[PDB]
This record gives structure tokens, sequence and C-alpha cells, in this order.
């Protein structure tokens, strides 16, 4: 209830809301339905339209009108935008020529240069390169300020999640907001698009931008406006409060459009009635820039041109049912559409078992649509596990289709071509992003980069400090011209061991054996070289990773290879390596296909054990440097070493053999030698973060030998690959994985085929940032290089996403 007895004269879209029931006029009050009785008489005026005709200029002022033309409106701030072109002879913005904006070109009183985020809902990536023709405004703000190709949403690809991530720089699983929909079992209650439970404020975690402008001394305008104001009056009462006294104008402001997401999704991304849409954008930002160049705002305030996801081709004949892979349809409830979320309709049936329904979703139609996932074995590049409101069994939609309860739920509950959600890495659903302003670069390209990374160039472009969040700070300060955030590397919290020969053979009681008998002093002193790291330039390229936690490790040099070996989980933290263009792949010989050796520079206590494996009958184990790289038939002795065994189920040995033993030599040829660091991953809660040791849920049986969830790797070449990887002057190129250490390769529908069918599809859905990795093991990587550190933390967030 609301007692709307009061008026909006002279509250028209005030800054402050007002507690009931005394009624409101703020841009949100219809969404509430709290507007005062005069609130669309005062405020959403309409009548002469939105723009200056010749014959108004001059005029008597009348308040009736929407926007004005007479001589005074200026100085009440409410021209139309095109007053200045129409009645006293201007250009249009977009027919200027751009010139660098090299200072900020404020009026006086400005203390800072205002931020106005104009966020397109749907906004494709291509539209950018396909309408630019019937786009002048926004080609004009792309080509003249700071763009990427395209920019990358988080997963889910939807309206609500990428939103509230653009506003607070966290994954939806840490803002809260993991879908449109969502059920929390913990309140007991649901999250729906339509509705009004989803202004409880206990859904919506992190702190996002407007507020932290708000405890930071910044104004900031009201971001949000109901459906039913129309864009124009959304671009006056951005325009209005940029006319309001220094001490009550805020710093800054957000635009939302609905389209061209409206039309996409009856339309189809590319569909004809989508031109009008991208025309009608086009012209909302020419009015804001021609409003701007007015104010003389327009060398003065930066402005984001930014979309949430994009738009892709989905038709409801292309939908997947559970009925026709389920019997127990009825037991289950789903959340549809472009991404599959599954759980039990009631909690008193314990006859509900989730392993059941994900075997009979697995690999069942050899044409089939969607993948299931338990969410912790999703790929942890779309950090989608770790909230409760997402529910345990994940269904990855292919992309252009749809996965559906019953048939019955499409017909009765076609319409659409066009829809959104699919995985982050799919190129229809990548957005857009442009910066212009005195505060962005001029004329300038940057590569593509994550949504996530945002929040904290919103917040330096205002002085702000951006609250904890999961961009990478200073990761986008090739965006800027000034305010850099200048990061600094963090400390190392462990340093290393560096032990030497302290143990006799006898002293292992490891059950291990190996025909390593066969065995000159220019060459004796030419292996303790090696031990001592004499090689270490060769393999380890960019410095020591950095361990930024308490623990206890070892330097372990080699020949080939130079590890940091964990005496708490008894295998190294991290294994580097060089393989060049030139480097040859050997095979295992015969007589050393069991062969593990003690490491006499390990203690035994430190070290693991073969009889473990020999008596766990579902766990075998692998190597981090592979013997199938070598260098001499002596260096491959090394390889077989207890500290460099790591615990591999046989499912996963394809895998990791295949990488191994082919893969990194393809890469080698192709990028002119790599730089290979390999280790494991620990999160068994799946929160993305190290696990502790006390967080281990899985050993090799009968032993203290900590079984890995995740396997990595970083792949570091030379960007100019003319150059070999350990010869690098200039920027470098890396691609990462995260592999998930599976006793199955269920995941893998072909997986009984060739693993040159399979292995590598694998690889490449579950790609990395070097920074995924970071979080997942407290190690800092790229210490020593002769790169800025801004480039590397650009580095670092790079993405490799296998798309054409
Ligand atoms: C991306 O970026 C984010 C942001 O930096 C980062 O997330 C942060 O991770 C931290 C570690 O996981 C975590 O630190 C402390 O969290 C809790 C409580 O924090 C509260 O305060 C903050 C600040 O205001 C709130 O934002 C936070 O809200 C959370 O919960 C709300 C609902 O409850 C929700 O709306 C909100 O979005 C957020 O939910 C998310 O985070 C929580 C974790 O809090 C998840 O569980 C959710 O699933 C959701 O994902 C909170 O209200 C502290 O209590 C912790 O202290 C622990 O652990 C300490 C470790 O040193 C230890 O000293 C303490 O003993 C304590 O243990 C207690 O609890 C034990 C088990 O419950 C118990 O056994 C023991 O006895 C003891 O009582 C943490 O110090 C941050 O909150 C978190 N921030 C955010 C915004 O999520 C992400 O890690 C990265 N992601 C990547 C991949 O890098
Ligand atoms: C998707 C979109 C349009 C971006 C959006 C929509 C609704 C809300 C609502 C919020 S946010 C909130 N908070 C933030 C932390 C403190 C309390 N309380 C709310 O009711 C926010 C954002
Ligand atoms: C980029 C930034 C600063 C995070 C931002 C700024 C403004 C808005 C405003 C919105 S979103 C919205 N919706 C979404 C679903 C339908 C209605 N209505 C609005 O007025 C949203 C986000
Ligand atoms: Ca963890
Ligand atoms: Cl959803
Ligand atoms: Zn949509």
């Amino acid at each position: 209830w609301t007692a709307t007895s009061g008026s909006c004269k002279g509250r028209c879209f005030e800054l402050q809301e007002v507690g009931p029931p005394d009624c409101r006029c703020d841009n949100l009050c219809k969404s509430y339905s709290s507007c005062c009785h005069d609130f669309d008489e005062l405020c959403l005026k309409t009548a002469r339209g939105w723009e200056c005709t010749k014959d108004r200029c001059g005029e008597v002022r009348n308040e009736e009108n929407a926007c004005h033309c007479s001589e005074d409106c200026l100085s009440r701030g409410d021209c139309c935008t095109n007053y200045q072109v129409v009645c006293k002879g201007e250009s249009h913005w977009v027919d200027d020529d751009c010139e660098e904006i090299k200072v900020p070109e404020c009026p006086a009183g400005f203390v800072r240069p205002p931020l106005i985020i104009f966020s397109v809902d749907g906004f494709r990536a291509s539209y950018m390169k396909k309408g630019s023709k019937v786009m002048p405004n926004i080609e004009k703000l792309r080509s003249c300020g700071t763009h990427a190709p395209y920019m990358r949403p988080v997963y889910p690809t939807k309206t609500f999640p990428n939103l509230y991530t653009l506003a607070t720089g966290l994954y939806p699983e840490s803002h809260g907001i993991v879908g449109n929909s969502m059920y929390d079992p913990v309140f007991d209650a649901s999250f729906h698009l339509r509705g009004r439970e989803k202004f409880n404020h206990r859904w919506w975690g992190g702190q996002p931008l407007w507020i932290t402008a708000t405890k930071q001394g910044v104004r900031a305008g009201t971001f949000f406006w109901s459906v039913s104001i129309p864009h124009e009056r959304r671009i006056l009462t951005i325009l209005q409060w940029l006319s309001l006294p220094d001490n009550e104008r805020p710093s800054v402001y957000a635009f939302y459009s609905e389209q061209p997401d409206f039309s996409g999704h009856k339309y189809g991304p590319f569909g004809p009635e989508m031109t009008n849409p991208l025309r009608e954008i086009d012209k909302t930002v020419g009015q804001l820039m021609d409003g701007l160049k007015q104010l003389r705002l327009h060398r003065c305030v930066n402005v984001i041109f930014v979309g949430d996801h994009g738009m892709e081709d989905v038709t409801c004949d292309r939908t997947e049912f559970l009925s026709n892979y389920l019997t127990n349809v009825d037991d289950i409830t789903l959340v549809p559409g472009t991404l599959g979320r599954i759980r039990a309709k009631s909690i008193n049936n314990s006859k509900y078992d989730p392993k059941t329904i994900i075997a009979a979703l697995t690999c069942k139609k050899p044409d089939q649509h969607f993948k299931p996932y338990m969410k912790q074995h999703l790929p942890k590049r779309l950090h989608y596990a770790n909230n409760r409101r997402i529910e345990d069994i994940h269904l990855l939609v292919d992309r252009r289709w749809h996965v559906a309860r019953k048939p019955l739920d499409v017909y009765k509950k076609c319409f659409f071509q066009g829809d959104h959600g699919f995985d982050n890495k799919v190129n229809s659903m990548q957005t857009v992003f442009v910066g212009y302003g005195p505060t962005f670069k001029y004329r300038t390209k940057v590569p593509p980069f994550e949504n996530i990374e945002l929040y904290n160039v919103m917040c330096d472009l205002l002085g702000l400090k951006p609250a904890p969040n999961n961009g990478t700070h200073g990761s986008l300060n090739h965006l800027l011209r000034t305010n850099t955030f200048r990061p600094t590397m963090p400390d190392e919290v462990s340093r290393p061991n560096y032990p030497g020969i302290m143990y006799l053979q006898s002293e292992f009681d490891l059950g291990c054996t190996c025909d390593d008998k066969v065995e000159n002093k220019l060459e004796e002193l030419n292996k303790r070289l090696h031990t001592k790291g004499s090689t270490k330039e060769r393999h380890l390229l960019y410095g020591r990773p950095a361990v930024l936690y308490r623990t206890s490790y070892d330097i372990l040099y080699h020949t080939d290879f130079e590890s940091g070996y964990s005496e708490i989980f008894l295998m190294p933290l991290w294994t580097s390596y060089t393989i060049s263009k030139q480097a040859e792949v050997s095979s295992i010989p015969e007589h050393l296909t069991n062969c593990v050796r003690p490491d006499v520079r390990v203690s035994p206590g430190f070290s693991q054990n073969c009889l473990a494996y020999k008596n766990d009958k579902q766990m075998s184990y692998g190597f981090l440097f592979p013997p199938y790289l070598s260098s001499s038939p002596e260096a491959k002795y090394d390889a077989f070493l207890v500290t460099n065994m790591v615990p591999m189920y046989p499912a996963f040995k394809r895998v990791w053999a295949y990488f191994q033993r082919v893969l990194v030599k393809k890469y080698a040829s192709e990028r002119n030698g790599v730089n290979v660091i390999s280790g494991p991953i620990f999160d068994y809660n799946y929160d993305g973060l190290r696990d502790t040791e006390d967080e281990i849920k899985q050993y090799v049986e009968g032993s203290s030998i900590p079984v890995p969830t995740h396997y990595y790797s970083i792949i570091t070449s030379c960007l100019d690959f003319t150059q070999p990887a350990d010869k690098c002057d200039g920027p470098l190129s890396v691609s990462s994985f995260i592999l998930p250490h599976r006793p199955d390769n269920d995941e893998s529908c072909n997986s009984s085929e060739d693993e040159s069918k399979w292995v590598e599809e694998l690889m490449k859905m579950h790609t990395a940032r070097v920074r995924d990795i970071e979080h997942l093991t407290g190690l800092d990587f790229y210490r020593k290089t002769s790169r800025s550190y801004s480039e590397i933390l650009t580095l670092k967030t790079y993405l490799h996403t296998y798309e054409s």
C-alpha cells in the first residue's frame, strides 16, 4: 500500500527515494506502483515530440512541452537535444571530425570527468561491424575512442547475471544472481524475472558500483528506469541532472536499452527486422552526444558503450526433451532453456538419485545437443558451482538449441527466433565494449577481455577504490590514458629449500623398482651441474613461481625440467620445462616401463611410494615432466623419480599420455618451441581456490598421498613466433587448461575411439586463464620477465577460446 496524496511538482526524477506511504517521483516509482498522482502529468510530458523544428526557435516557453526550444532552455538545462543544431546553426556531434581529447575540458565546478554508462541488452558483438552502416554515432564512438573487437560475458550468458556482474566485478556464483530464475533452499524462496520477490535485497551479494560510489562520496544518478519511461525521456533526465548545482549533481550515470535484445528474441540475431532497432539505439546515442555538446560536456564526460551478452539463432524445433531420456520425468524440477538445472521435485523423496539421472542423460543419442554435468565437473573457466542456488546437476546446451522437460512445456506454457544463455566462449554470445572520453585512449583497439574486469575500470574512472572482486586490477590499464591503478607484484610467502644429496638408496622402503643400474669425470661433473641448476635458465623462463601461502617445499633441478616439490602434498606444486621446435619425441624403453626411482634429495617420509598404487586398484600414476620428451637416455631416468610422480586414474592417463606424447611436440612445432608448467590442483569444495590440507576428500588408498581434482598446464611461447620460446625479446603468448581428474571419460562421448579423435576436444573445452590456475594453486607466475607488470596481468587474464 501507498498513500499517493503528495505531489511531484518540482520533484520530477528526484535523486533520493522517499519513505512510504508518501508517494515517489523517482525514475523507478512505476515499477513499485508508487508514483504520485501527477507523475505522468508533470514528469512524463510528451507534447510536441523530442526534437526542435525550425519554426520552434525562440518560442515562448510552454511548460507542457516534453523539451523546449525557447531562448532560456540552455539556462534551465532542458533544451531538446537538437536545439543548437536547428536553432543556433550548430552541427551534430556525429558530423564533427573527432579530435583527440588529451585533457578533460570541463565547465567550472566539475571536480572530475563524469562517467555515463550506456548499456545495451543483447547487443551481439558482430553488430558493430555488420550494422556499422546504420549506426553512425556508435561507429564514431568506436573508431575514435577505445574499443575491443568483443567483450566476453559471464556464464550463464543471461541478462540479470551479466548486468550484475558488470555492476560488481563478481562471478555470478559470488554475487548470487546465478540465473534469471533461482531457488534458494536456505531461504526457501524463489527468485523470478517477473515478480516482486526479486526486490528483496538478500538475493544481491557483493557491492555494486552505485553503492561503491555512494559510500566514497561520489554521487550517483539513479541507474534504473521503469520500462514505460521512453528512451528520449531517459536521456533528457540525464542531461537535466548534469545541469544540477555542483553540490547536488551526480558524477556517474547509467542509461539502459532493452533493445536490441527485445527484437532479437522475436526475429533472430540478424533478422531483417533487426536493422531498425540498431538505428534507434544509434539515434539515442546521437541525442546523448548532442546533448552533451550543448552543455559543453562532450570533451569532458567519459562514455562507456557496453552490452551484457549476445544473441543466437534458436527456434522451437531445436529443443531436446528430458522426457525422451528419463522415465521419472515427473520427479525432477527443470530450469529450462539455453541451460539446464535439475533438482528433486520433493525433498521427502530419498528414492531420487542424481547419479542415475546423469547416467540416463549421458551420450544417449548420437546427435545429442546437451551434455550433463555435476556442477563441480563443469569447466573451471565458467566459475559456476559455488552457490547453493546452483543445482548440483547442470546441462550445458549446444548453441542454437534449447532443453525442456516435456513437449507440453513448449507448445502450451513458434514465437521466438533468438536466445542467449549458452557457454560464454560461444561467439554469438560475445558482446561489445567501447570507451570514449578524456580518460580513455584515442583511436585504440584493445584485445578482447572479460566483463568481470570493467568494475575496476569504472572505479578507476571515478577515483573509487573497488570492493573486492574477481577482476585483476591493472589488467585493463592499457584502455586508459591516465588514472591507471599501478599494481605491484604480491610478495612471496614461502621461500623454498634447495636440498642436496642427503639420503642413501637403502633408506627408502617405497616398494619401487627400476632397472637403472647401468653405469667419466667429464660427464659425471656435467650431471652434477644439472642437479645444481646449470640448465635452469633454459627450462624456467619467467622465474620460479612464487608461493603465496605458508608451506614447505623444495626446488628440484634436473637436466630437462625443474620443479617445486611440496613436502605437504608429496608431489610437485609445479613442474617447468621447455620443449624447443627441434626437440624429438622418444618412447619409454621396454625395460623402464614400471621404473620408479627414489629421489636421494627428499626423505622417505616426504615421498610417495609404489605400494599404495599397487594396492589402490582404482588409482594409477603418471608423471608431470613426460619421459617421452627426455633429451637423452641418461636424462630419461630423471623423469622416473618418485618426486615427478602424481596420482592418475587410468582413464585420465589416456588423456594425459596423449597430451604429453603428441600435443606438446605439436605445440612446440607450431609455436617455435613452448615452455610448459604443469601441476596438480585440489579444489574439492569447488570454490575456485586452492584447498588446504584438511579439505582433501580423497587419498591414494592407504596413504597420505592426496588425489588432485584437476591437472593444469600453462603453455607459453613467443608472440612473435619467428623467435624461439627460450629466446623471446617481446610479448608472450599463452594458452592453458585445467583438466578435470576424473575416473572415467564419460564427458567424451567418442572416448572409445583413438585419443586423436577426442582428447584435444576435451582440452579445448577446459581451456583456462593463467589467473584461474593462480586462484586454484596459490602460485604467482611470470615473476621475472622483461615485460611491464600490467602487460603480464593482461597475459594472465587471457583465455584461448578456439573459436573461429
Ligand atoms: C571472487 O571474488 C570474491 C570477492 O572477493 C571472492 O569471494 C570471497 O571469498 C572469501 C573466501 O571464500 C570470503 O571471505 C569470508 O567470507 C565469510 C563471510 O563473509 C561475509 O562478509 C562479506 C563481506 O561483506 C559478504 O560479501 C559475504 O556474503 C556472502 O554470503 C551472502 C549470503 O550468505 C551472499 O549474499 C554473498 O554474495 C556472499 O556469498 C558468496 O560467498 C560466500 C562466502 O562468504 C559463499 O559461501 C556463497 O556460496 C557465495 O558464493 C559474507 O556475508 C567469512 O565468515 C569467512 O571466514 C571463514 O573462513 C576464514 C578463513 O580464514 C576463517 O578465518 C573463519 O574461521 C571463517 O570460518 C567460519 O566458517 C566455517 C565454515 O562456515 C566454520 O567451520 C568456522 O567455525 C567459522 O565459524 C571468509 O573469511 C568472502 O566473503 C567472499 N566474498 C564474496 C563477495 O563472495 C571469491 O573467492 C573470488 N573467486 C575467485 C574464483 O577468485
Ligand atoms: C539486473 C540489474 C538491473 C543490474 C539490477 C536489478 C535489481 C537490483 C536490485 C538490488 S541490488 C541491492 N543491493 C546491492 C547490495 C546491497 C543491496 N538491492 C536490490 O534490491 C540490482 C540490479
Ligand atoms: C552497466 C550497469 C552500470 C551495471 C547498469 C546500468 C543500468 C542498468 C539499468 C537497467 S537494467 C533493466 N532491466 C534489465 C531487465 C529488464 C529491465 N532496467 C534498467 O533500467 C543496468 C546495469
Ligand atoms: Ca577450494
Ligand atoms: Cl535461467
Ligand atoms: Zn534476452
